[PDB]
RNA sequence: GUCCAGCAGUGCGUAGC
DNA sequence: GCTACGCACTGCTGGA
């Protein structure tokens, strides 16, 4: 018996190895394909920057990575008019690493340098790419920017200062504006030929097929590409042959996405009463990533923002039960639908005094049909729209949902549920209303790029955190 | 402390009424 | 007073 499948995924695991390292200059896999250059646009100028000072757990650790890094021969001693300087950061990604990591403050030297013109992918043009897809995996570079040798003019550009001294970089280093874009250049040309099963957000390659048998012909195929290249894989961070497959921040399955846990796991380690508005704010801060998940989430927040005033610090017996539920709710939201690329897409919208709130739908097909949820999206009236009459709040509620969600509306046919009985006629171009003419033609144009049908206004998860709250 | 991205916000200039 | 576009800056989070 043959067993051809596990013969092709050995295959996979040794290209795999052919292409993983832990140095990013590894000379047995490497070709220098990739270079980059930088440059001042006022070359007689210098830029020093007043060093820093350093601790002992610091300049040990320094002492440490400094080896390591003149080890690999990504940086070298530097007598260069520039300077900048480094220090450690230990943040969540530290923490569980086990490891500070070391970062050059560059802000000077990217003031003073030409931009690089070269734009990053938006994250909806990657994730309605994977729609339907039912098998990925996924592959970070190893230390990418490292791959990338800098040019003999551009290395002393890069030089920072340290408690071991003066040291520049031969390849491209973090921190530096232009790096993300000369890394993702690189990334399109290799592998922009696969498009079809293959994208890269700078440093993150996906592969996505829609059964196992074309994937293991998708891996090989840019795993081949890395091995032609010289492009260096990490091992440790690659996710083989998923169902499930963790990106962009989301975990992504072929018919849902959610935040990845880990990430909304911190909540949980915050107290139900915050001793100041410092540690408020950092709350806030994470709470961001369920904004796409909640629904009507900039309400639920606002209470919140309001104890940042500095006009404002008070807690009370209610702001803590108001953690408690908040808390509860920020974790365990249900995972969302995640669209198939033919399904019809709809977006309900509503409005009230101070917010806007919309929510994206999708209608699976079963021989009765059935409308899953995809996304919600809200948001507060700026200063002059909370003058807006109820029926323009309820349109520009329209407006700011499809903006949210343009990249999957534009190119499809869908479908708007508004309770603008007017929103009809309005953008049919055969609204009355002349009062607030040059902002309604603004409207009218902008809706103009879009195709869509209207209605008149099942959401029960919405129900119940609006009971739970007040 | 850089950089990318997420969320909220502040200021400013230019152009039109 | 409004609109627009685009520059500078701030706080927090995620991560490289």
């Amino acid at each position: 018996k043959l067993f051809i499948t596990q013969q092709r995924m050995q295959k996979i695991e040794e290209l795999l190895e052919k292409v993983c390292s832990e140095n990013p200059l590894d000379p047995n896999k490497t070709k220098q394909w990739m270079k980059a250059s930088i440059k001042l646009s006022d070359p007689s100028k210098a830029i020093k920057v007043k060093p820093m000072k350093y601790s002992p757990m610091d300049r040990e650790e320094f002492d440490k990575q400094i080896k390591e890094l003149l080890d690999l021969k990504v940086i070298k001693p530097s007598k260069s008019p520039h300077m900048a300087p480094a220090f450690l950061v230990n943040n969540e990604a530290e923490k569980r690493r086990g490891k500070k990591r070391m970062v050059v403050n560059y802000k000077a030297m990217n003031k003073a340098t030409v931009g690089d013109a070269y734009n990053l992918p938006n994250k909806d043009e990657l994730l309605t790419l994977i729609r339907g897809k039912k098998i990925f995996s996924s592959f970070d570079c190893k230390s990418g920017f490292w791959q990338v040798l800098l040019d003999q003019e551009s290395r002393p550009l890069t030089a920072f200062t340290c408690p071991q001294g003066h040291y520049e970089w031969n390849v491209v280093p973090f921190g530096l504006k232009q790096a993300p874009s000369i890394f993702q250049r690189h990334m399109d040309e290799a592998f922009r030929v696969f498009r079809k099963f293959c994208c890269v957000y700078v440093d993150d390659i996906l592969v996505f097929s829609n059964n196992e048998e074309d994937h293991l012909l998708h891996v090989a195929m840019i795993l081949q590409k890395c091995n032609q290249h010289g492009i260096i894989l990490s091992k440790k961070k690659a996710q083989l042959f998923k169902k499930k497959i963790n990106f962009l921040g989301l975990e992504i399955d072929e018919g849902t996405h959610k935040p990845q846990g880990h990430i909304l796991e911190h909540i949980n380690k915050f107290p139900d009463t915050l001793e100041d508005k410092k540690q408020l704010q950092r709350f806030l801060g994470i709470l961001t990533y369920a904004s796409d998940y909640i629904p009507k989430l900039a309400q639920i927040r606002k209470p919140l923002q309001a104890k940042l005033k500095e006009n404002v610090w008070r807690w009370t017996k209610e702001d803590t039960l108001y953690m408690q539920k908040v808390k509860k709710n920020l974790q365990g939201f249900p995972p969302l639908h995640h669209p198939l690329p033919e399904e019809k897409l709809i977006i309900e919208t509503d409005a009230s005094d101070d917010y806007w709130g919309g929510m994206l739908k999708a209608i699976k097909i079963n021989e009765t049909n059935t409308e899953l949820i995809c996304r919600y999206a809200s948001g507060s009236f700026k200063a002059a729209e909370k003058n807006y009459h109820s029926n323009d709040k309820e349109t520009l509620a329209v407006i700011n949902t499809i903006k949210k969600f343009s990249i999957y509306l534009t190119p499809v046919h869908f479908l708007i549920r508004t309770n603008n009985t007017h929103f009809k006629s309005f953008v049919n171009l055969n609204y009355k209303g002349d009062s607030k003419l040059g902002r309604n033609i603004r409207w009218q144009a902008w809706l103009s790029h879009y195709s869509f049908d209207v209605e008149h206004i099942d959401n029960h998860f919405a129900d119940f955190l609006s009971r739970e709250f007040n």
